[PDB]
């Protein structure tokens, strides 16, 4: 029989252009059949009624019942490409940074301000006009303030008096804009946050996309922190700049992929002061508008499936060569 690769995610993701491009390519593997789980089934059917698969590609996004996906994996024991339990931890910036630190991965100096919503003023925060002190640790402006929820994209940057003060409020893109300047110079007074040192880059973020620990595609985009106007090409797509990762960065990708147990994993790098710092790990993410990435990603994923399962299915398989970017 065929090896069944099940895809379990919200319809917005399962029916996205990059997903469809990759799945049509995985389907070219002679012994692989792809089954995409319907959103109505994921949401409303018990896991006992979900389709069977031998290999499961499943990931959380807004509205996704991660508890059910975990229960399905426990019930059916498929080969899991992106670990499901780690997807709880990827939703919490505190957990993400804790893992990065434990892997010896360079990241911005940071401190966690945990605030009790019942007693918001009893937390260990002291504020001056050009700095904050978080659990005693001093952050001179410029510094960055991130909600502890990794799903909350309201990241603020606070400017020093020497630069005019105020703040840059970032958010999920709304059309032409990804951030806006605010004259507010004082930090947020409700919620829990990570405070971290601002890393000076050339004005771009490096976005890294892994497919297993030995393949990573990278590209750069204008930092939303800069002025907040999104750069677009004549075709209306956001401008992307070419990147080739250095040896240090290829190792970072290897580490992130394995540490979070996410075969397919996106993360952000800040190239600053002659090193590269991880500031965000997003989990499952595909590159868009690259035919070569679609070819590479599908081949790698198919090869992973075959390597793991071909012996069980008595299918002859010789491990092929694979790209690194
Ligand atoms: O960024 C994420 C989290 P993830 O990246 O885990 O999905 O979700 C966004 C929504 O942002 P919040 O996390 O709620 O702050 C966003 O809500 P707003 O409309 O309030 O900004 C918004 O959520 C709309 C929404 C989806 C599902 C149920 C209810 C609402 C957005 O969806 P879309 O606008 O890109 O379709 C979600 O991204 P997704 O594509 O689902 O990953
Ligand atoms: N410590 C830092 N120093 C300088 N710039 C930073 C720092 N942290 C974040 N940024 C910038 O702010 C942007 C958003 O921060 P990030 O931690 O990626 O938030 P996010 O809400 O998880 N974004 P997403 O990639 O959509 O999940 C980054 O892409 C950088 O341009
Ligand atoms: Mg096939
Ligand atoms: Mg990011
Ligand atoms: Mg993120």
């Amino acid at each position: 029989r065929q090896i069944v690769v099940g895809i379990c995610s919200m319809a917005k993701k399962s029916k996205s252009k990059p997903m469809k491009e990759i799945l049509e390519r995985i389907s070219l593997f002679k012994y692989i059949t792809v089954v995409v789980f319907e959103e109505e089934v994921i949401l409303n059917e018990p896991v006992e009624n979900w389709p069977l698969c031998d290999c499961l590609i499943s990931f959380h996004s807004k509205g996704f019942p991660l508890d059910k996906a975990v229960a399905y994996a426990k019930l059916r024991n498929p080969f899991v490409i992106n670990d499901l339990n780690m997807q709880y931890l990827i939703q919490d910036r505190r957990e993400v940074y804790s893992i990065l630190q434990a892997e010896g991965i360079l990241l911005p100096r940071y401190a966690i301000l945990n605030r009790d919503p019942n007693n918001p003023k009893e937390c260990n925060l002291i504020e001056g006009e050009d700095h904050v002190e978080v659990n005693g640790e001093v952050f001179q402006k410029p510094f960055v303030e991130k909600p502890v929820s990794a799903e909350d994209h309201n990241v603020y940057i606070y400017y020093p008096t020497s630069a005019g003060g105020g703040s840059q409020r970032l958010f999920r893109k709304i059309g032409s804009r990804s951030s806006v300047y605010s004259p507010e110079s004082n930090v947020r007074k409700t919620g829990s946050y990570i405070y971290e040192e601002f890393m000076p880059t050339d004005g771009t973020d490096v976005k890294v996309y892994t497919v297993g620990p030995d393949y990573a595609h990278a590209e750069a985009r204008k930092s939303p922190a800069l002025d907040g106007k999104v750069e677009r090409d004549s075709e209306g797509k956001e401008v992307r700049y070419p990147v080739i990762l250095n040896a240090r960065e290829k190792l970072i990708a290897w580490k992130v992929c394995l540490a979070f147990k996410q075969t397919v994993c996106g993360f952000d790098l800040l190239r600053a002061n002659g090193q590269s710092y991880v500031c965000d790990v997003n989990g499952f993410s595909f590159v868009k508008n690259s035919m070569k990435y679609y070819d590479d990603c599908a081949k790698i994923l198919g090869n992973i499936v075959m390597r793991e399962l071909a012996p069980q299915f008595h299918i002859p398989w010789s491990i092929p060569l694979e790209a690194e970017d």
